[PDB]
């Protein structure tokens, strides 16, 4: 299971996969498949300890955007050292899609990691109200990608509750970080 | 309705009520009965912004304890200037009552506001496995001395016990009593 995670484990460096999105998008449900164990990341400047996940040299940092607590410089503090970003959206939630779009663009336009590959996960594709990946790309202003620049990006439909598309989502991230490709 | 909130509005100072407890205890649900307006408290010196509920000179700050974030000096940073504390517990969750007890004692043994009144809210009393307020007192070892405290059973979904819970806090903050 996920044999290709060895493409990260074999490299002599530390990886951090930032997994962000609004609450209830499905981030925890999606990453539960990896069975990574809890790790504590200390942020001495802020004076806060953060519960993250880690297996060997790969750290998964999951964070709800638009929650009760916001970091003023998320990408310079909790997400410092980000190698790749997974932005998870609830594709069935049209009430929150404009907020999700707005949070996605705050990540894309942040100056800390402009070259970190970013995967949009269009989650909850099993629900009757689910937006297509084409509609998500249009609503997000990604049909004509110019503001994104040279950043590698992709969109993957998923059903995190069954695991549909989850292995393919992780594969895209690992492939973008694989020095052998 | 809640006419006694005027006992805070008519006092010439700012009040901050820290509303803390584990995630899913019922903090947001309990406070919705007040209809305060969502606002953003910015804290540039700590590096975070927080959602607060505001009405006139009263601010309510909700924070989930024992979750992903653990602040070293919560009562001197995020909850600085707390006038009163409301600690909400899911009384029906025996799987998390020991973590709630541990978080409560971390709050009690903290040196920032050792005398702001503290209300323990034993929420979800409507649920089948709900613990009594006496069993919560026994589990948490509350059977302090230098601090004003009370425990109130509530059903945040219907509002049962919520008026008495806010009433106790306002009475503790009311210099006209
Ligand atoms: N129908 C459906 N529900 C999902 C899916 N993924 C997650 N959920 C549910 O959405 C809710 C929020 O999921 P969670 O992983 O906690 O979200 P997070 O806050 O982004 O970590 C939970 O009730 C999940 O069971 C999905 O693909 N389809
Ligand atoms: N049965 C029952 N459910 C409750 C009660 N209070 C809250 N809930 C539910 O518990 C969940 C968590 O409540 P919420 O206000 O988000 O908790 P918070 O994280 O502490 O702010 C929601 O599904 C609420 O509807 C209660 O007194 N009884
Ligand atoms: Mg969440
Ligand atoms: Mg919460």
């Amino acid at each position: 299971l996920l044999s290709f995670l060895q493409r990260l484990f074999r490299q002599k460096k530390q990886f951090k996969i930032a997994v962000v999105g609004l609450d209830s998008a499905g981030k925890t449900t999606m990453l539960n498949f990896l069975r990574f164990e809890k790790n504590i990341e200390t942020l001495p400047t802020i004076g806060v300890n953060v519960e993250v996940l880690k297996r060997q040299n790969v750290n998964l940092s999951i964070f709800d955007l638009g929650g009760q607590l916001h970091f003023r410089n998320l990408w310079g503090t909790l997400m410092k050292g980000s190698s790749a970003i997974i932005f998870v959206m609830d594709s069935a939630d049209r009430y929150r899609i404009e907020e999700a779009k707005n949070e996605l663009w705050k990540v894309l336009l942040d100056p800390n990691y402009p070259d970190a590959p970013l995967l949009i996960v269009a989650n909850k594709q099993d629900k009757e109200g689910a937006m297509s990946i084409q509609e998500i790309i249009s609503v997000c202003g990604l049909d004509n990608p110019e503001k994104l620049g040279n950043r590698s990006w992709h969109i993957q439909p998923t059903v995190a509750t069954t695991g549909q598309g989850v292995e393919e989502a992780i594969k895209w991230i690992v492939m973008e970080l694989d020095k052998l490709l």
